[PDB]
């Protein structure tokens, strides 16, 4: 894009592989948003692979880089986006963060990816401490103007559990009711209007016109569901989501359906390379099964719609 | 590019800006390279700024990220990109890991950029702790293939001073000996041919031919010097250096012509809104000097050539 966007992202960082910061970054780049990465922890892979090292940052280490910016007046944001940590401590001062920045620029915006868990072979299990669901739920959704939860994450946020499209609809309005007007469940189980081999997204948005009245948009949306687990998926819809919506602040049908095609592009060439490294018969393993985002730079930046959102 | 390779590359991490590895990912990523970023460094900002904060490694981080890898396997590259890094026993390290990867793949190229001092406003000094001339000049030089050192940096190394272009020609000679077979001085004070409202940089290459016979490949060029200090340039080159050699790797002149060039329209687009920002008689900040790396994208990818490298 044209204008000067400024993004503080923070989120995890993986030395080879893209997610976290590393998956999120090039999207918002190549699509012309200044970002400012802040990463929560460094690792050799994400926890996916059988082993992961790494490092973590704490409350102090995130304070002293904001300290940083802060001492040298360069704390200006047009939007925060914010993923991976495991430390509520993180967690509750990025809160702090994104509050007095909001206090400067009330034109900032904030995407939140509630990132906590994961819904896979059925109902699910976190993948991050315990003591953040409490944080995330209380302090952050909150104060978030968009957030996209996992199945798994929406269910956990609301406390509850979603067996239908309306529960899950009543999720969206209920996490609305917490804090974002703009809501996306990146995936869920619901029995899609055709093949169990179809992902189904849904996402709401409210706004509030200058006359008071309330336009509410409601969207729903099936994926082709692809044979394998990835991982950083979420944080580049995020990434991507927080620049098309940024392009149709009121067109959740569109910024979504960009987003979501990109996503199908990039994950359709993912899995094709990775089950030529897997060879036939054979199942990708996560290292193979890593995002092919340098390949998909074009596809980013001018995503083919592949996808067409239904308006409930 | 069209081949599958992969850059271990090895530096400094700015939450804001482009410097370390935030300035050298971008390129070789719109550039085709697949990247694998180790961060030796988290700031908020470069060290140019009157103030920054931030965290640091040392060879122990660093195991346990290699360690990482290794337990997957995942630890094969094409080549080795190295910087910033304020811990010798970090660098020390890096050398060790250089070699195991040199071992596993004989082809593997390190292109290493000395990363040490400044040499601005007149002779210069180190903005890095002492205790890494010695290991930079004994342990990594020696196994580098490709060093892209400042006037300063290079002095440093070979020990000696520069005040000729000879005195230059010859360090590169020196440095060769130490074991790089491609050097370039990115830039120096030798009296230009034309203007002193220019930077001068030599780049030698020598090779070995199946004949024993050495080809010997000798460039000097002059760009136009732009009335500032950024930071974060050194990087962005060595970057992009990687990339044109890789595609030209007995064309130096060629390789350092487009890099060089694009270099130029980066850095013009760069202090142009710099100027803006700062306003007429006015000079820019290090904040409103950061490269416009997204911007530059583009010009990244294919830089027109407005430096002709003169082949002495
Ligand atoms: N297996 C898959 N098949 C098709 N699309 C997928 C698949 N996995 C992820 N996606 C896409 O990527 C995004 C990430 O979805 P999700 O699995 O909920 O991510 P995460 O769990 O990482 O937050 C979704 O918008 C979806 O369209
Ligand atoms: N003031 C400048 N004017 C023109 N070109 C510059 C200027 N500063 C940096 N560059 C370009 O960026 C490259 C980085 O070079 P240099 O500044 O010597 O390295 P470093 O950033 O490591 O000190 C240079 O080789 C040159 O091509
Ligand atoms: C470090 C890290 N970051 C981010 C993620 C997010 O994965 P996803 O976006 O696919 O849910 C994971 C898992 C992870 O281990
Ligand atoms: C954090 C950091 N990284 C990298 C650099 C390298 O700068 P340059 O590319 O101008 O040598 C500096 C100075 C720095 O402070
Ligand atoms: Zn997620
Ligand atoms: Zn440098």
């Amino acid at each position: 894009m044209e204008e000067e966007c400024r993004v503080l992202s923070i989120q995890s960082h993986v030395v080879r592989g893209y997610v976290g910061n590393r998956a999120a970054t090039f999207p918002l780049q190549v699509l012309g948003f200044e970002v400012d990465a802040v990463n929560s922890v460094q690792f050799s892979n994400h926890t996916g692979y059988s082993h992961w090292k790494g490092q973590v940052l704490n409350s102090d280490e995130l304070q002293e880089l904001y300290d940083g910016l802060k001492l040298n007046h360069v704390n200006q944001y047009d939007y925060v986006l914010t993923g991976y940590t495991r430390d509520k401590s993180f967690l509750a001062m990025v809160v702090d963060i994104v509050q007095e920045l909001k206090q400067q620029n009330p034109r900032l915006v904030y995407v939140c990816d509630p990132v906590m868990g994961d819904q896979r072979n059925g109902e699910g299990a976190m993948y991050v401490p315990d003591d953040l669901l409490p944080v995330y739920r209380e302090k952050v959704v909150p104060v978030a103007d968009i957030i996209t939860p996992n199945q798994f994450e929406a269910e956990l946020l609301t406390g509850r559990k979603i067996h239908s499209q309306e529960e899950a609809l009543e999720v969206m309005d209920m996490l609305h009711s917490m804090g974002p007007d703009t809501v996306v469940i990146t995936s869920s189980n619901l029995l899609s209007p055709r093949g169990s081999d179809y992902l189904m997204a849904l996402g709401s948005q409210r706004t509030r016109a200058p006359d008071g009245s309330v336009v509410t948009q409601r969207i729903r949306m099936e994926m082709h569901k692809v044979d394998a687990v990835f991982v950083g998926t979420g944080d580049l819809f995020a990434a991507m989501l927080l620049a098309w919506t940024h392009k149709h602040p009121n067109n959740l049908k569109v910024a979504c359906e960009k987003t979501v095609s990109a996503m199908h592009h990039v994950l359709q060439r993912t899995i094709k390379c990775a089950k030529a490294k897997s060879g036939e018969g054979v199942k990708p393993s996560p290292a193979q099964l890593e995002l092919r985002m340098v390949q998909s730079k074009k596809d980013i930046e001018s995503p083919e719609i592949v996808v067409q959102a239904t308006v409930l």
